[PDB]
């Protein structure tokens, strides 16, 4: 032992390390703060150990303490030293692990003990990565610190490069906690600096020096006129000569108010050449505008002509460019004095006076030697100078293209206007690429054009891809102050948002939020720009030019801010999300009109679309769509069209058709010369005509909150949930009209449900209050109370139902302030003061009046806050109050609010009003005292309980829930023997699109959100219940019968067992509207109590399972609240259910939470899951109308990786066919030996030549290919002859066992009509009825002809016909047998110094592989004795004589195979032991490797149509395989299994395996039918044919299949498929092997050294479930087990119940156990409920618990009174 000094800042102070350290004896002083030398904290301390220690220990105690200061630091050091470590360590992609180091006087530098290497997953978030780092730094603590302490660790120092960070070098990649790795590395390419050259370039130099490349080529086009280079090269530099002698230097301002035409271009050269910037004016701008820009821009000379030089009144020095005397003699090019960062133009932006914007001359060049090379520009273009040289637009007409060798043509402005004309000029003059604003490229796109190659728009949002012309459309986005553009996209798909594309040259996007910082993929927010294109800003306006133009307070680079909203796609482009303040706001909702446009035009009659937003002077506003179309279209229809997937405050109340868009002169939209309208309602608004209609109108108002409702407004798309129908239906109770839940959904308008209730009487007495229970000392707890509790007390220290909830607030809330307002609302809300005891058998509450809130106020870091937070999850006594724990963790940047709850106070309601009342305190606002106690309710609903209408409620689960209900397996791993609630969570977001798109679709079918989703869950689950027609969930419910209880806080949640049903040959629609007919039923029986409903149902209680129901689905509306919002559920590592599904809408999106078993399910079985969950969401919502058997569970991702992993197996082989092999080896080896039967040996040639012989016999009796002939032999060397000889002549055989019956014989010669039979002497009377008998053992029917007969054979020609309910001819041939012998030899081969056994008989194709697996390789093949296959001595002998390396054994007869060789030592050469015919059992793998080391194992399977085999799997001596898979597919074999639909199943779901390839079998012989049915084309194989095995089969992660048995023998016992095999293998692991094999009969029922009578099912118990236990196959001891025998029948009722009884089968469940532990008490017994659980039978619980309480009897026993 020693003392320790634990130096921790970040982490807490009961860490595991120091109680692991306690546990060791250890003396721990813990220090949280500085530590001076001098500190007593430093006294009498052996060793000091550092763990997440802010501020740096001082020198004097690092040199003390030397060798004695150990930090844990979760990084593999040298890599990621400082702070920060773990997100380092992603970022910067550096190695992982955890080190164990000492201490130095540098960060981390210090030499290391011990190191680990973790390994972070691709989908795992960064605080995923931080849990793992830092509980592995604490396990490797816990495993070497002994190792450390005793001095058995020597320390190294470390490598030597490696990385340092520091405390603020990740203030800007916050807000990327949450982010995966994979898409965290992806946000670095997309948003890192990448490394290029510098621009050193002026225009006019680069214009200069294309003048001299493509002097005569020409350059502007202006009427019928003409400019070459060199000629505006040259006019220009004798006008910039007469500038420059005025007086013009670099960054002048020389104004230019031209119009379109040759001397502009002359002119704006001009002014660069001389130095300055020109300042373009329109002259057709107001004077007062003109002379402004003349002013601002400081100009003292102007560029005009005679028509526009009275606009400047005397203003500047006016310098005509029709005046011959402004042009000098000059035509040299002027010296340069200019340098790339000077102005070259400044334009000016009316965004409402102009701000006059400065670009440079490096912002051109950068763009224009981008556009060259990007499109292709060559000096064969012709472009259009289009847009006004006022706006950046006509840079890229100008610029771009002149320093390329294009032509420019000037655009008269008297076109351009008229698109028609426009597209004429353009195609009679051939122009070849151009810019084309937003509105006039759409307009445009709708003119025959053929010059064009590429066309480029960009200014408005782009929505129109469909264009007459052959020309590749692009999209493109970038300020004025960020030169032309800054994004480039390529239009080739259309798109709903079209994107603006990736970055250009020299520039880089950057997605920030309003803190600077980056936002993850996805996510949008600002644009910035950072790049060559930012100019130096806005003209004598640097207050502005601050605001926009930013540095970056972490990355120093200068940026603009654009105040656009867009977001990174996964591809690496942009998409445009509007712009940061022009969102309104309908309905209380904020949108953006843009989204509305897409889905607009995509109507078929809509070419042109712009959706406005208008106002009312009264205040609201409303949405005015405007379509360009051939003529009007229906108010109603438009709605209709939205409707289908848009919400209604996004359809638009006004629709206004028109023949053309009005076009301002920059080529936009007009948006304000679009037509008016008018304060109307709508045209589909009908007014209430009754005075129901008018008093429904008011309720309807009220619950929905829309003023002036309709009388046609259909209450769920008009924003109703369940609540609001619940809503409705209470206020409906208050004016006295009664509707059911299920009404609504059949009347959801106005108009109908006055129908339904304008012929009811207003009864009162409908709604009554609640009544306030008068003060008593204890108060009785609700059902669902006492199910809570009842729960908790199976394990006292279970933490799976505490609710945990954290909200990081800002460092300036006032830490004080929230325990203030937390303890305010322990004192208004009586459950935070409310206590839970047992008053005999009854549960009750106590309130309490004033309980003390837990606020514990602690420091950490970013990678410490959930462990922080972990360790404050701890179980709560029901019986003291508050039930709920808080604090709040502070860190540098964000102070995270925690707070820790029971489920019996804080259900999904209470945690809305906690956050609305918070949020309310916090803001210092008042609150209402509240009205109503939960005490009150738990009464009414008790007495409720005694009602009629519960018994009817409680006959609806009675009537439902009982019978052979369904059974949902779903493709879980091996269920644990107890119950498990470990568990992980997974989340699948979908976008707000999608859940638009669900939610309309869910309004227009009378459906809600919740139901659309339930069906798809079911629909999911079916899948992989193997397409199941029935399904068996779970939800929850609010469970506020009484409508007074909405706003306390307390446990009202029931949960409802859901029975659906899904018809897979009917629509999603269909089973839409079919689930809502059984779910409604339900709600309107939903408050029967869970028990209740299970003991209605009388169900039984399989420990491996959960009762009724294994999946629960919920879901939960959108936060109602900010602070909401903000909230964050967390698991701690706990599953409640097999699997839970829970929906939030959250950020106009659906996040969907996948809580699963750890045990039950893997990380990649579920990220297969929501993988396949997504697949069936988006092609639900996209096919409606289309049938359930068509959506497909697996993903393209899954169908290609199971491709890779299993079905990858094509290779070449040799198509020398067998026959011709034994030719050619026997020429090379002609003496050696080929085959041995027993004592004789026969060579290559000796075979060889009689195999000739009979093959020249047998041509001559007419044997030509396809043809067959039957053989009727033993194991001989004449077999072999034959066979051999019947393939060199060019026929097939047909095996016939000489010993079979007549009968069977008589069938093989009607089926196959061969008229040939090569039979034995023994036989030839046996063949007596066919055409041609030889007998094998005459000379008469073999020949003298040595010589090889000729070839006859192709590879499809067949090669043998194996027959197989009336046997069938499977018909081989021979390039397919040639394949899986070359498979097979490939995998084991056989050479020459090897050898094979021939023990299978002839009639199995096994057979054939040991008759041909000798040729390839040059082997023999020992003939084994007949009838000595089941003599395991003749067997052995064999192998160990002749040296047989390749064996194949039948499981079965591998087991007497495995004995005798028991204690045998003779040696072997055996290599492979392939086995095939059954399946293997699991036992044998490690008795055949014990019996006969060295040996190969293999598992091989193959029906008789795929010729022999098909899969393979390499057993190995670990020995631990127990499903013993049948493998993978061999060379140029591809498996597949399906469902009953014909779609390929995902790994783990059951199906039907199949199998295709070059070794698949021609057909039945004279079964078409039969062929035509087991093989089939599939798509799979791309119309190539696949055999359907009938054979079911699961594929597995690894990709081996597993053999599931025939699916037409199949056992199910309720519902659940039983895996015999496992049965038996529980039953023969005990020590009385007598290997029993269990069968299924039917009476349906499972039947089966030792008395054991049912207590085999005590062993078949705690290892296998109730439904896989066969059917067929009192003596209390002690006081204590007699008592306890006495307390279970009393609570159980069952007489005279026996020790080693089971509890659970005697009707026990966890509230009888609560019972059972209460009488026991009040005898002074302790019983734990978990121990029944644990051990069911009293034999053994009452020692393993049923302790007494010691009672004692003292103290004070004599008084004297002095
Ligand atoms: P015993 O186990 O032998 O007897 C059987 C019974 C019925 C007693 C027992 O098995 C039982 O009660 N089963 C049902 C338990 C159950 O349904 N628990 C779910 C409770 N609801 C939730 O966990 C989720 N509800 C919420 O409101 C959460 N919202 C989101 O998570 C809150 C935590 C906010």
């Amino acid at each position: 032992m020693g003392r320790i000094l634990f130096l921790t800042t970040f982490m807490s102070k009961g860490n595991k390390v120091v109680r692991y350290l306690e546990s060791l004896h250890h003396e721990v002083v813990i220090c949280q703060e500085k530590v001076h030398a001098q500190s007593a904290n430093l006294q009498e301390i052996d060793w000091i150990v550092s763990y997440a220690y802010g501020y740096i220990l001082d020198k004097e105690i690092v040199s003390r303490f030397r060798g004695r200061i150990i930090n844990l630091h979760p990084s593999l050091l040298p890599w990621n030293k400082g702070r920060d470590p773990v997100f380092w360590s992603v970022w910067d992609e550096t190695p992982k692990g955890v080190t164990i180091h000492l201490i130095d006087e540098h960060v981390d530098t210090g030499d290391i003990l011990v190191q680990e290497e973790i390994a972070f997953a691709d989908e795992d978030t960064l605080l995923d990565c931080y849990n793992k780092a830092n509980q592995a730094i604490e396990e490797l603590f816990i495993r070497e610190w002994e190792n450390i302490v005793h001095g058995r660790i020597a320390p190294y120092r470390q490598t030597a490069g490696g990385t340092l960070h520091f405390k603020a070098d990740r203030d800007f990649y916050k807000n990327l906690n949450m982010t995966t790795v994979r898409e965290l590395l992806a946000l670095k390419r997309l948003c890192a600096e990448p490394k290029e050259k510098p621009i050193d370039k002026t225009f006019h130099q680069l214009f200069e020096q294309q003048v001299e490349m493509t002097p005569d080529h020409v350059a502007v086009v202006d009427r019928g006129q003409s400019l070459t280079y060199k000629q505006l090269n040259e006019r220009a530099n004798q006008l910039a000569h007469h500038l420059r002698g005025k007086g013009v230097k670099p960054d002048d301002q020389v104004a230019i108010m031209l119009d379109k035409s040759l001397d502009m271009i002359v002119s704006i050269l001009a002014v660069m050449k001389a130095g300055g910037a020109y300042v373009p004016i329109d002259p057709d701008y107001p004077g007062e505008r003109i002379a402004y820009m003349l002013a601002d821009s400081s100009a003292a000379i102007l560029l005009t002509n005679a028509l526009h030089e009275e606009k400047a009144n005397g203003a500047c020095d006016i310098i005509d460019v029709h005046d011959p005397d402004s042009y000098s003699e000059n035509t040299n090019n002027l010296p340069h004095v200019n340098r790339p960062d000077d102005l070259v133009y400044v334009m000016y932006t009316s965004g409402s006076l102009a701000k006059g914007v400065m670009i440079e001359h490096h912002n051109l060049v950068n763009f224009c030697e981008w556009y060259r090379p990007y499109f292709g520009v060559t000096p064969a273009d012709k472009a259009l100078v289009y847009s006004s040289f006022s706006f950046d637009g006509s840079a890229l007409d100008i610029f771009t293209h002149l320093l390329a060798g294009a032509a420019l043509h000037i655009v008269p402005s008297e076109r351009k206007y008229d698109l028609d004309a426009l597209n004429d000029y353009c195609n009679q003059e051939g122009i070849t690429i151009s810019y084309l604003p937003t509105g006039a490229a759409e307009q445009f796109m709708q003119m025959d054009n053929q010059s064009f190659r590429v066309v480029i728009t960009g200014g408005d949002v782009l929505k129109k891809i469909e264009r007459n012309g052959t020309y590749k459309l692009y999209n493109g986005y970038g300020p004025t102050e960020c030169t032309i553009m800054v994004t480039m996209f390529e239009v080739d798909k259309p798109y709903a948002n079209i994107p603006i594309g990736k970055p250009i040259d020299r520039t880089r996007i950057l997605i920030l939020d309003e803190a600077l910082a980056l936002q993850p993929i996805g996510v949008a927010g600002e644009l910035f720009i950072v790049g060559e294109g930012l100019g130096r800003g806005y003209l004598n306006r640097p207050e502005l030019t601050a605001e926009k133009f930013i540095v970056h307070p972490q990355t120093g680079e200068r940026m603009y801010r654009t105040g656009d909203r867009a977001r990174f796609l996964p591809d690496g482009n942009i998409e445009f999300l509007g712009r940061l303040d022009n969102l309104v706001k309908i309905r209380g909702y904020r949108i953006e009109p843009g989204e509305i446009e897409p889905f607009l035009m995509n109507h078929p009659l809509i070419e042109l679309t712009t959706v406005l937003a208008k106002e009312q002077a009264d205040g609201r506003k409303y949405l005015v769509g405007y379509y360009v179309a051939p003529e009007e279209i229906p108010h109603g229809e438009l709605r209709e069209w939205l409707g289908n997937d848009l919400p209604d405050y996004m359809i638009p109340t006004y629709f206004v058709h028109m023949k053309a868009f009005p076009l301002t002169a920059n080529g936009k939209v007009d948006r304000r010369a679009l037509p008016d309208v008018q304060e109307l309602l709508g045209e589909d608004y009908v007014a209430p005509t009754d005075e129901l209609e008018q008093q429904l109108a008011q309720v309807w108002s009220h619950v929905l909150g829309i003023p002036q409702m309709g009388i046609d407004d259909h209450f769920l798309e008009r924003g109703g949930d369940s609540i609001k129908v619940m809503q409705l239906i209470h206020q409906l109770k208050n004016i006295g009209l009664s509707l059911r839940y299920d009404q609504l959904f059949t009347h959801p308008t106005i108009r109908q449900l006055k129908r339904l209730l304008t012929e009811q009487k207003q009864v009162n007495g409908l709604l009554e209050p609640l009544r306030e229970l008068d003060e008593q000392a204890e108060y009785e707890t609700s059902a669902v109370e006492k199910r809570m509790y009842i729960i908790q007390q199976q394990d006292v220290e279970s933490i799976a139902y505490n609710v945990v909830y954290t909200i990081n607030f800002p460092l300036t809330v006032d830490t004080e302030q929230i325990r203030v307002a937390l303890e305010q609302l322990v004192l208004r809300h009586e459950g935070l003061r409310s206590t839970y005891h047992m008053r005999g058998d009854e549960i009750v509450k106590r309130i309490v009046p004033r309980a003390e809130l837990s606020f514990v106020r602690q420091t950490g870091e970013e990678e410490s806050v959930q462990s922080l937070l972990a360790e404050q999850i701890k179980p709560f006594d029901l019986a003291k109050a508050p039930l709920l724990r808080a604090g709040v963790i502070e860190t540098a940047d964000k102070k995270v609010l925690w707070f820790d709850s029971h489920h019996i106070l804080l259900d999904g309601l209470s945690k809305s009003i906690l956050a609305r009342e918070l949020q309310a305190l916090l803001g210092q606002q008042v609150l209402s005292p509240v009205e109503k106690t939960y005490k009150s309710f738990a009464r009414w609903q008790n007495e409720w309980f005694a009602s009629d209408e519960y018994e009817q409620q409680i006959a609806y689960w009675k009537t439902l829930l009982q019978g052979e209900l369904p059974a949902v397996q779903l493709p879980t791993k091996k269920r644990p023997p107890q119950l498990t609630f470990d568990g992980a969570i997974q989340m699948y977001r979908v976008n707000p699109e999608i859940t638009r798109k669900l939610k309309a679709t869910a309004a227009k079918h009378d459906l809600t959100l919740y139901m659309l989703m339930l069906t798809i869950v079911s629909i999911w689950l079916s899948k992989m219940n193997s397409d199941s027609n029935q399904v068996i969930l779970g939800t929850v419910t609010d469970g506020r019968q009484h409508p007074d209880t909405r706003e306390l806080l307390g446990m009202f949640v029931n949960t409802l067992p859901l029975l659906l049903s899904i018809d897979h040959e009917e629509s999603f629609l269909h089973n839409l509207q079919q689930v809502k007919a059984k779910l409604l039923p339900a709600l309107q029986n939903q408050y029967v109590p869970f028990d209740k409903i299970l003991e209605a149902a009388r169900v039984k209680r399989e420990g491996n399972r959960h009762p009724l129901f294994d999946v629960m689905f919920m879901m939960q509306g959108a936060p109602e609240t900010e602070l909401e919002s903000n909230m964050h559920h967390i698991n701690a590592g706990i599953s409640k259910f097999d699997l839970t599904l829970e929906v939030l809408e959250r950020e106009n999106g659906l996040n969907i939470v996948f809580e699963y078993n750890t045990h039950l399910f893997d990380e990649g079985m579920i990220l297969r899951m929501v993988a396949q969950f997504e697949h069936l969401l988006l092609q639900a919502v996209h096919g409606l109308d289309q049938q359930v058997k068509r959506f497909e569970l697996v993903t393209e991702d899954e169908k290609r990786d199971l491709f890779l992993r299993v079905n990858d197996t094509a290779k070449a082989y040799p198509n020398k066919l067998i026959m011709s092999m034994l030719e050619d080896w026997a020429a090379a080896t002609p003496d050696k030996t080929a085959l041995v039967f027993r004592e004789q040996r026969v060579t290559y040639r000796e075979l060889n030549e009689r195999v000739n012989q009979l093959a020249h016999t047998l041509r001559e009796k007419g044997v030509q290919p396809d043809d067959l002939v039957m053989l009727m032999a033993e194991r001989s060397v004449e077999m072999m002859v034959a066979i051999f000889a019947v393939l060199k002549a060019g026929g097939a055989y047909l095996p016939i066992d000489p010993h079979s019956p007549a009968e069977r014989i008589a069938y093989i010669f009607a089926d196959s009509g061969a008229k040939l039979v090569l039979a034995q002497s023994p036989f030839v009377e046996k063949a007596s009825m066919a055409e041609v008998v030889l007998d094998l053992n005459s000379a008469s029917s073999y020949a003298a002809d040595t010589s090889n007969p000729p070839l006859v054979n192709q590879p499809g020609d067949l090669v043998y016909v194996m027959y197989t309910g009336k046997p069938k001819g499977v018909m081989i041939e021979h390039g397919a047998l040639l394949n899986v012998l070359h498979g097979m030899q490939d995998e084991y081969p056989l050479l020459q110094d090897d050898a094979f056994l021939l023990k299978t008989t002839y009639i199995f194709d096994i057979s054939v592989a040991e008759i041909f697996g000798w040729v390839p390789g040059r082997g023999k093949l020992v003939i084994l004795e007949p009838e000595a296959e089941k003599n395991p001595k003749a067997i052995w002998q064999a192998v160990v004589g002749a040296g047989i390396t390749h064996i194949n054994f039948v499981p079965s007869m591998l087991i007497p195979f495995v004995e005798y060789l028991e204690g045998r030592t003779e040696a072997n050469r055996l290599r492979y032991i392939l086995a095939c015919g059954e399946a293997m059992p699991d036992e044998l793998v490690p008795k055949v490797y014990e019996v006969l080391p060295e040996v190969k194992l293999e598992n091989i399977y193959g029906p008789t149509e795929a010729t022999i085999y098909a899969s393979r799997y390499s057993l190995a001596k670990g020995s631990q395989e127990s499903p013993v898979p049948i493998g993978k597919p061999l060379p140029n074999y591809r498996m597949y299994i399906i469902n009953r639909h014909g779609q390929l199943q995902p790994i783990g779901v059951p199906g039907e395996l199949c199998i295709a390839g070059a070794s698949l079998a021609r057909g039945y012989l004279n079964n078409p039918a039969l062929t035509e049915e087991k093989f089939t084309p599939h798509p799979l194989e791309k119309g190539e044919r696949i055999y359907r095995t009938g054979d079911l089969a699961r594929y597995r992660e690894d990709g081996n299949i597993e053999y599931l048995g025939r699916m037409d023998h199949q056992v199910k016992i309720r519902g659940y498929r039983i895996e015999l095999d496992e049965i038996r293998s529980k039953l023969i692991q005990e020590e009385t092997i007598q290997d029993a094999v269990v069968v299924a009969r039917n009476d349906a029922y499972l039947c089966a050294q030792e008395w054991t009578v049912g207590q085999l099912r005590e062993l078949l118990r705690r290892e296998l479930p109730e439904y896989m236990i066969p059917a067929h196959f009192a003596a209390p001891r002690t006081e204590l087990e007699a008592t306890l025998a006495h307390i279970w029948g009393e609570v159980l009722g069952i007489e005279r119940i026996g020790i080693r009884d089971n509890f659970f089968e005697l009707g026990g469940d966890s509230i009888k156990g609560l019972q059972i532990a209460s009488r026991l008490q009040r005898i002074n017994w302790t019983m734990v409920i978990n121990h029944l659980f644990l051990y069911p039978t009293i034999e053994q619980i009452a020692p393993f618990v049923t302790s007494e309480q010691v009672v004692i009897e003292a103290a004070a026993e004599n008084l004297y009174f002095q």
